[PDB]
């Protein structure tokens, strides 16, 4: 078995600002609503809170360094929202630097950057005037975007304008599993036209600005597999899908929302009231590439409890990370493939995050981390069929670049190829890292 990528694939590593910057209360940054959220108690783990986290505000110039001795030509990192607008009105230029001095060393170093501007970092004063329940959050979105696409924007070759709409609003406004923690169907799915609509608007400003760089968002997706041949069952599956990838997916490509989720949603939409005319035009905005988060595939069955979707997800017990997700390689080709089929079709596909949290250990000075080497590899050989068969996959960002602050997980779940010592803030490339560099420069495996 010997797999070799096109020759202008792109090969990366993600992060996100909240999970490792730290810095928190620096260099002029308000909290955010993770900053708020993570002090709730049993909203995360063992209570962590992104404080300090990896400490990267101190260390980036290190880390971009490391990125590029590691063999790697892309970095995808998130603007803090924060640290630029921590206030009504404000505009703050110590935190333009920070990103300007941020990009000033992947360019020294020969990266090339993608520039998320959301990752789900809200101010908390914006939170406070409703978050995104509120159209006018839209407006301060535009007040974000635009002044980033002016100070930046000849230096930025890819824009990813929202990192996965379905965790902000369904986890942050309908679960309560994410901030702000709100469980309210209703504006749940208020929220996740808002933010929907935030990439349109950053769409928009990005032709007015006559910026070249690519644009596009980034949808978490999942395979969703029925438990049984039950009817019951297979239905259930197909709320699921609806649910994480149609809701989100179809707007983007269709400027529709899922009819039959609109069906089952009923009186929690309230009549899609929140709709205004020209917002499904400004939403239906594919850009130049579908961005991509995948992890694992759910199996469910029906159920007639209390939940939205009365769905169960059945969790595999074999194969799977130290999170509990099942490890299906198969399912991320078949998902490609269906992103492919319906949405996309010809369309570059780019993935911005795909990883694995496996429990580390140091020894010897090194992380043999055999089993997070393995996931990739297995995920790449699906990447790999995709392609050679005409998929349009154009690139691959291993999600964590650094272990970091996983969201209601905290500090638990290391996600990283780069092992972080929180005690010390010491950065060690794992086994998995070195493998990544090698392949990355025979660009096969």
């Amino acid at each position: 078995n010997t797999f070799i990528f096109p020759a202008t694939f792109m090969w990366g590593t993600s992060t996100s600002s909240y999970q490792i910057e730290g810095g928190t209360d620096e260099g002029g940054r308000t909290p955010s609503i993770w900053d708020t959220f993570c002090q709730i108690p049993g909203k995360v783990i063992g209570g962590d809170c992104g404080d300090v986290a990896c400490d990267h505000f101190h260390h980036f110039k290190e880390d971009v360094q490391l990125m590029k001795q590691l063999g790697f030509l892309h970095y995808r990192f998130s603007v803090a929202w924060p640290r630029i607008m921590p206030a009504a009105g404000i505009i703050n230029e110590e935190g333009l630097l920070f990103y300007e001095h941020l990009l000033d060393e992947i360019e020294l170093a020969g990266l090339i950057p993608m520039l998320t501007l959301y990752h789900w970092d809200l101010p908390q004063w914006i939170e406070d005037e409703g978050g995104w329940t509120q159209r006018e959050t839209i407006q301060h979105f535009k007040t974000y975007a635009s002044v980033i696409m002016d100070r930046f924007g000849e230096r930025i070759n890819w824009w990813n304008t929202i990192n996965e709409p379905y965790c902000a609003s369904i986890l942050g406004y309908g679960t309560g599993e994410h901030a702000p923690g709100h469980e309210n169907w209703r504006e749940a799915f208020t929220a996740a036209h808002h933010i929907l609509m935030c990439h349109g608007i950053a769409s928009n400003l990005h032709k007015e600005k006559g910026l070249t760089g690519k644009i596009g968002i980034t949808l978490n997706m999942e395979h969703v597999d029925a438990a049984s041949e039950r009817p019951e069952d297979v239905a259930a599956a197909i709320r699921r899908d609806g649910f994480i990838n149609r809701w989100f997916a179809e707007p983007l490509f269709n400027g529709k929302y899922p009819e039959d989720m609109v069906e089952w949603y009923g009186t929690y939409l309230n009549g899609l009231d929140f709709v205004q005319p020209g917002d499904m035009e400004l939403i239906q905005q594919p850009g130049d590439f579908l961005g991509i988060n995948y992890y694992t595939r759910s199996i469910i069955r029906s159920t007639n409890d209390a939940s939205l979707l009365q769905v169960e997800q059945v969790h595999m017990e074999e194969p799977v990370t130290d999170m509990g997700w099942e490890i299906h390689p198969e399912s991320f080709y078949k998902l490609l493939t269906r992103i492919e089929k319906d949405f996309s079709k010809g369309l570059p596909i780019l993935i911005t995050e795909n990883g694995a949290a496996m429990r580390d250990e140091l020894v010897n000075g090194q992380i043999e981390d055999t089993g997070r080497q393995r996931y990739i590899e297995e995920h790449l050989k699906a990447c790999h069929r995709f392609i050679e068969e005409g998929g349009q996959l154009k690139g691959y960002f291993v999600w964590s670049f650094l272990d970091n602050f996983e969201w209601a997980w905290g500090y638990s779940k290391r996600f990283g190829i780069v092992h972080i010592n929180y005690e010390t803030q010491e950065r060690t490339p794992k086994q998995s890292a070195l493998w990544f560099k090698q392949m990355m420069a025979k660009n096969g495996f």
